[PDB]
């Protein structure tokens, strides 16, 4: 029940929200239906519209109007954004060159520049190239600014993910906000775009920006607007927030457009209609920038313009049905689209299984046009299972694809040219950023980045401490020309052990043989040296991983590689060696192929053993170094230490290989020399982060031989590709992936064929950043280099995404 008997008067857009059943005059009283009676004539009006006029000019104030023209404007804080055009001579801000803001110009009374949010929905990343020409005011803001060419946003590119994201800084499967459409089984809730529940705040985790500035003493505008209150009003309304006394004013304020979005989804991302729902939110730009000159607040705010998730040609025709592959399809309830999610229909169904369904929607047809994954095997990259609104089967959509239960609930249920909510690499996904005011760079151009990073800065320009969050503060440091925040390295918490030589050859009773007894003071002493880490500078180029938690581990040297090896998981953390452009790959040799040799620096109990992959019919073995790239016959035994042997189903073992024996060449082919790091990953709970020893589900039968879920490899090289890896003055170039340690190779529907024609695909979707790699085995990276720490923080956040140019 609501009272709207009370009364809007000197309340309208008031920032405090009153509970029920008092009625509302806030920015969301009418999503809820609770504004008070007289909230549309008091609140929003609209008679005379929203522009000065010649005969406005000096007009007697009459209150019933939109906004005004009257000499008290100014005064009152409420003329319209035109006014000093029309009336005073003044000259539009878009008009106005662009000059360099070195410090705030700021009116007496304002505490610091404050902080605008302009969001856009649907504002594909290229609408800023390709709409240029009809958004002069947006053009202005990007080219005297800071821009990057785009922003990937997170998946699922749905609106309401990524706007809390935005807000948060975290991933959606941390806030909760995990679709537009979810099911929470502990709730037994159902949250929905249209209705009540979405607004229980059960649902919206984390902290975000405005709770954030409110429990640290920064008075926060509102940042939802219900969708009938005009741009216009909603503008007005800013500006008149902005013209509070100093002790009532907000510090950061946000406007939302529904708009491109709405059309989007009509005419898809580039029809014709789209041009003038680009303009008219340009118009709005120029409006707030007007308004924003007309207070002399517009060369001291801080104006992020920013969108949530681009926009792709999707149409009804492009729908594959589950009803054309599952024998049982009215036993599954499907969460449809651009992505799917799969559920049982009913909790009391002892016949459903998820393994008959995966296998049902696996390469059945050969031009499929989506994948099912049990969710833990999604890319890492996505950060998308550890929540319980995400339901354990997922379907990733190919880009203008949808997927649908039956074809009735396509025309029973073409209307749309566009959608968005694919994977957050595609090209047609990416957004935009530019800031754009005193505290960011001028005319700067910054590199593409993650949505997740800008909660960090927000907190920055506001003097905020960052509630915990997923961005790495201080990656985005280039953006902005004061306010960096200045991050220390972590302290390493476990020092390593460097063991010598401590064992003789018959301690070991491990099951393995080789043929090395085949094998002077002139070159053992040069071996011994090799032991003892002198070639560690050519293989070790950035210092050696911290790691930053407490556990037991050696660092073991050779003449072709560097390790850290555990005592706890019996292998390593981290394998590090470099390869140059001129490097030779050779075979296994015959007589090596079953070679597996003790180590004698590590103690048999300490030690993996062979008997234990014999015995265990499933589970073969790999080595993190590989025994291709030996820089000598004689050096090539040391690939075959126990120590080197990493556990490997025989199909992944066809994935390693490949990328080992083909693919590493090629990159120091092509990138001047590499330095490549590879390890095991352990994340059986699908956290993101790394697992304990009580935590791993899966061991060599037999043994305390754990088994992986993932294998990485950071692959480092130097950005200027004329000076090789080894010698880099400047500037790196990093790609890395977490590859899926999966026992069959059922993701890749082409996996029959050659190598040649799958693998490096694998690879490319289960690219990820060195920061995913950091989080996932508690190592830190990049310790000892010549860069500025602000500068490696950005190369962690990197993503290689393989997409065409945007
Ligand atoms: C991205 O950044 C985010 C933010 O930094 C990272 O997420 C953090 O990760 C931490 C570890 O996973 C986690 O810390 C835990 O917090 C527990 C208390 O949590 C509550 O309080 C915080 C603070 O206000 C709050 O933010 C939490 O909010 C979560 O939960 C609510 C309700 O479900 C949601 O609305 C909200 O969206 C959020 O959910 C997300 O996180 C939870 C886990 O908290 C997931 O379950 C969800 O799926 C979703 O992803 C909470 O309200 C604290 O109690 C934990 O301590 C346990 O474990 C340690 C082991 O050392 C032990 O000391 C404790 O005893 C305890 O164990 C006991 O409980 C166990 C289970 O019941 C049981 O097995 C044991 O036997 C024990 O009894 C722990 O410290 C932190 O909460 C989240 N924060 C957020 C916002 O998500 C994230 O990791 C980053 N991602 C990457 C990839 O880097
Ligand atoms: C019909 N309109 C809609 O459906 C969306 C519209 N959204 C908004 O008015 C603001 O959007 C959001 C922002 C806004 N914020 C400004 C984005 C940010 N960008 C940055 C950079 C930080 S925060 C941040 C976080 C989540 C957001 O929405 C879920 C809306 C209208 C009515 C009610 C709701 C709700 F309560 F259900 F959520 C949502
Ligand atoms: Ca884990
Ligand atoms: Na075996
Ligand atoms: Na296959
Ligand atoms: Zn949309």
């Amino acid at each position: 029940w609501t009272a709207t008997s009370g009364s809007c008067k000197g309340r309208c857009f008031e920032l405090q929200e009153v509970g029920p059943p008092d009625c509302r005059c806030d920015n969301l009283c009418k999503s809820y239906s609770s504004c008070c009676h007289d909230f549309d004539e008091l609140c929003l009006k609209t008679a005379r519209g929203w522009e000065c006029t010649k005969d406005r000019c000096g007009e007697v104030r009459n209150e019933e109007n939109a906004c005004h023209c009257s000499e008290d404007c100014l005064s009152r804080g409420d003329c319209c954004t035109n006014y000093q055009v029309v009336c005073k001579g003044e000259s539009h801000w878009v008009d106005d060159d662009c000059e360099e803001i070195k410090v705030p110009e700021c009116p007496a009374g304002f505490v610091r520049p404050p902080l605008i949010i302009f969001s856009v929905d649907g504002f594909r990343a290229s609408y800023m190239k390709k709409g240029s020409k009809v958004m002069p005011n947006i053009e202005k803001l990007r080219s005297c600014g800071t821009h990057a060419p785009y922003m990937r946003p997170v998946y699922p590119t749905k609106t309401f993910p990524n706007l809390y994201t935005l807000a948060t800084g975290l991933y959606p499967e941390s806030h909760g906000i995990v679709g537009n459409s979810m099911y929470d089984p502990v709730f037994d809730a159902s949250f929905h775009l249209r209705g009540r529940e979405k607004f229980n705040h059960r649902w919206w985790g984390g902290q975000p920006l405005w709770i954030t500035a409110t429990k640290q003493g920064v008075r926060a505008g509102t940042f939802f607007w219900s969708v009938s209150i005009p741009h216009e009003r909603r503008i007005l309304t800013i500006l008149q927030w902005l013209s509070l006394p100093d002790n009532e004013r907000p510090s950061v304020y946000a406007f939302y457009s529904e708009q491109p979005d709405f059309s989007g989804h009509k005419y898809g991302p580039f029809g014709p209609e789209m041009t003038n729902p680009l303009r008219e939110i340009d118009k709005t730009v120029g409006q707030l920038m007007d308004g924003l000159k007309q207070l002399r607040l517009h060369r001291c705010v801080n104006v992020i313009f920013v969108g949530d998730h681009g926009m792709e040609d999707v149409t009804c025709d492009r729908t594959e049905f589950l009803s054309n592959y599952l024998t049982n399809v009215d036993d599954i309830t499907l969460v449809p689209g651009t992505l799917g999610r799969i559920r049982a229909k009913s909790i009391n169904n002892s016949k459903y299984d998820p393994k008959t369904i995966i296998a049902a929607l696996t390469c059945k047809k050969p031009d499929q046009h989506f994948k099912p994954y049990m969710k833990q095997h999604l890319p890492k990259r996505l950060h998308y299972a550890n929540n319980r609104r995400i339901e354990d089967i997922h379907l990733l959509v190919d880009r203008r694809w949808h997927v649908a239960r039956k074809p009735l609930d396509v025309y029973k249920k073409c209307f749309f040219q566009g959608d968005h909510g694919f994977d957050n690499k595609v090209n047609s996904m990416q957004t935009v950023f530019v800031g754009y005011g005193p505290t960011f760079k001028y005319r700067t151009k910054v590199p593409p980045f993650e949505n997740i990073e800008l909660y960090n800065v927000m907190c920055d320009l506001l003097g905020l401490k960052p509630a915990p969050n997923n961005g790495t503060h201080g990656s985005l440091n280039h953006l902005l020309r004061t306010n960096t925040f200045r991050p220390t390295m972590p302290d390493e918490v476990s020092r390593p052990n460097y063991p010598g030589i401590m064992y003789l050859q018959s301690e070991f009773d491990l099951g393995c043989t080789c043929d090395d007894k085949v094998e002077n003071k002139l070159e053992e002493l040069n071996k011994r040296l090799h032991t003892k880490g002198s070639t560690k500078e050519r293989h070790l180029l950035y210092g050696r991983p911290a790691v930053l938690y407490r556990t037991s581990y050696d660092i073991l040297y050779h003449t072709d590689f560097e390790s850290g090896y555990s005592e706890i998981f019996l292998m390593p953390l981290w394998t590090s060696y470099t390869i140059s452009k001129q490097a030779e790959v050779s075979s296994i040799p015959e007589h090596l192929t079953n070679c597996v040799r003790p180590d004698v620096r590590v103690s048999p109990g300490f030690s993996q053993n062979c008997l234990a992959y014999k015995n265990d019919k499933q589970m073969s073995y790999g080595f993190l170094f590989p025994p291709y790239l030996s820089s000598s016959p004689e050096a090539k035994y040391d690939a075959f230490l126990v120590t080197n042997m990493v556990p490997m189903y025989p199909a992944f073992k066809r994935v390693w290989a490949y990328f080992q024996r083909v693919l590493v060449k090629k990159y120091a082919s092509e990138r001047n020399g590499v330095n490549v790091i590879s390890g095991p990953i352990f994340d059986y709970n699908y956290d993101g982060l790394r697992d304990t020893e009580d935590e791993i589900k899966q061991y060599v039968e037999g043994s305390s031989i754990p088994v992986p879920t993932h294998y990485y490899s950071i692959i480092t090289s130097c950005l200027d590709f004329t000076q090789p890896a080894d010698k880099c003055d400047g500037p790196l170039s990093v790609s890395s992936f977490i590859l899926p340690h999966r026992p069959d190779n059922d993701e890749s529907c082409n996996s029959s064929e050659d190598e040649s024609k799958w693998v490096e695909e694998l690879m490319k979707m289960h690219t990820a950043r060195v920061r995913d790699i950091e989080h996932l085995t508690g190592l830190d990276f990049y310790r000892k280099t010549s860069r500025s720490y602000s500068e490696i923080l950005t190369l962690k956040t990197y993503l290689h995404t393989y997409e065409s140019e945007i």
